[PDB]
């Protein structure tokens, strides 16, 4: 790891990664936001780099973007998470881990992807990339999350069940059936709205 | 700075609890005082720290009150588990309980008399108003307003930037998706006024 | 006589975590045992410490009667980040998982054979009856009993002074919210009989 990180994203989700980089050890942490603060620009010398925007489509478009002009955009991982040692989590891939987090046996969680306070990833999950699983969001054993979806506050998903990717489990959700197309599920158990 | 004894005011399965926490906080004795079934609280007590173990809001406050009244200091009981961002406010001596594990995030409130229970989550610029309750695996997205003397239940949650009002219940695994400026009693997923 | 060695009887996903907390409790070796050629357990396997990492009550229980009657050892797989009150009663050497960051408060009861999952709390008083599974993020209040060989479902919880009927579910996501001394599957928030 390097001295400094960038921190794309002058908001509230930008100062949650950055107490998680204080405390993996960084020393100093350089804001940019181009709605928000300081502007980006691609001859800012190279420090690690990591993407604090919560929303899905725009941090996968904005780590295409930072990853293109040759920025490392590291993992930002909370002491306190728990990380099973047969499990896979993909290296340099700008996934945030938040406290307090569970990842068991042989689950993958990939690239781009928020594991925010205390979600649960059980054993054998795939957890696909730019996925957000939301605060107190647990998914039970070999739940398959596809690429891009949000997982709400206090949701969860029952074994062995996938969720199409691009989709939405409303905050507290219980989702209790396989869902092969795109959707926001709402309730418990939770439906189409 | 804190003193080798603690007055705990609350000798029930609340007051049990907050001595745990007392004992994990480096507290050598803890005494209960309870006016129905102990010890009495008098105003004539030696000068140590002091903790109201009462999970009622209402009670809580009046006791509170009482103690603070006759010049004795409440202090925090704050588990060592507790992961609290720096930017983060906790009212100091204000007869604050924060359980184990519970999370609270950059630039959150925490205000005098509140209790976070075991597991619950308190995220960034969040506001708990005095006296509130968050139970249990309780949680606050972002920029949520909590009101004075609320009581969020047992694995309820809260949206972003809703706010709910003065002395409101969210029941036992609530979700509030919209916000309560009526004070009210709200249960289900999403929760309804009841 | 260095212990370093168990038998893990449940070659599944439950296995591997089971694995993951004996790992993490300083076990060397984890040898699987299960109903497959050439991993069966037998009652002449050189004695070592056993676990049952079988999720169904009932076959967990089942295997437990025969591992238990053969004059094995069966210990409880209990993670280190787990947070037990040091008034709560856990059973010892009786099978019972305790998980990652489950939190078990002052007075609980945990009885034989118990699963209690990640990041499940078990409040103050509570009495949890043998066999019984609470699931990943389950959540019990003060006070309540939960029956023999009963399952609760992934983020469901519990209300304060409740009972559950022995071999009861509580489905995922369910809140329950009142008494049940007939048992049944109890679904939704709040929960209803199915
Ligand atoms: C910081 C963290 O990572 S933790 C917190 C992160 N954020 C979240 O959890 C937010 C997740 N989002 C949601 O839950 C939802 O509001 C969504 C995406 C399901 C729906 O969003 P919108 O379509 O904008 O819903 P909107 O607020 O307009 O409400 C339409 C409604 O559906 C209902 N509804 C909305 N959300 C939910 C929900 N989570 N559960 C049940 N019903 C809901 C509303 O009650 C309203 O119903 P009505 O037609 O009776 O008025
Ligand atoms: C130690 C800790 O901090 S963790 C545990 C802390 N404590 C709690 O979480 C308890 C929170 N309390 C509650 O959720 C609720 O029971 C309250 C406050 C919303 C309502 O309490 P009461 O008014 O006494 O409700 P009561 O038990 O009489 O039930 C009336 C009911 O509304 C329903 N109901 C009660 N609570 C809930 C709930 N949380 N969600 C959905 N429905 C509910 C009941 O099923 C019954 O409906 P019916 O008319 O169909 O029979
Ligand atoms: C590793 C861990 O320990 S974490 C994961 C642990 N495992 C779990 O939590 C699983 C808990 N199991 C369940 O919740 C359940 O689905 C049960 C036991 C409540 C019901 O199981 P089944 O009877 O097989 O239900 P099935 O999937 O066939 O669905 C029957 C229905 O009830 C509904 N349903 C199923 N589960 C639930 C639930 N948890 N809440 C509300 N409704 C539900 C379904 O929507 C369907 O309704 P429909 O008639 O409209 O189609």
């Amino acid at each position: 790891r390097t001295e400094k990180i960038y921190i794309y994203g002058a908001s509230g989700h930008g100062l949650v990664c950055e107490d998680v980089a204080k405390n993996m050890g960084y020393k100093e942490c350089i804001f940019l936001d181009d709605f928000k603060g300081m502007k980006f620009e691609s001859t800012l010398p190279k420090y690690d780099f990591f993407i604090a925007i919560g929303n899905n489509e725009i941090r996968k478009k904005i780590y295409q973007k930072i990853s293109e002009n040759g920025f490392k955009i590291v993992n930002l991982i909370h002491k306190s998470a728990l990380i099973s040692p047969s499990a896979i989590v993909e290296e340099n891939a700008g996934i945030l881990i938040m406290p307090y987090v569970v990842i068991n046996a042989k689950a993958k969680i990939e690239k781009g992807v928020i594991l925010n306070t205390s979600s649960v990833i059980e054993h054998e999950c795939v957890i696909g990339e730019f996925s957000h699983v939301s605060v107190g969001a647990k998914c039970a054993g070999n739940v398959k999350i596809g690429k891009n979806c949000f997982l709400g506050i206090n949701s969860c998903v029952l074994p062995n069940l996938s969720l199409a990717d691009d989709s939405i489990l409303g905050g507290g959700a219980t989702l209790v059936k396989n869902q092969d197309e795109k959707g926001v599920f709402v309730g418990v158990p939770a439906k189409r709205m």
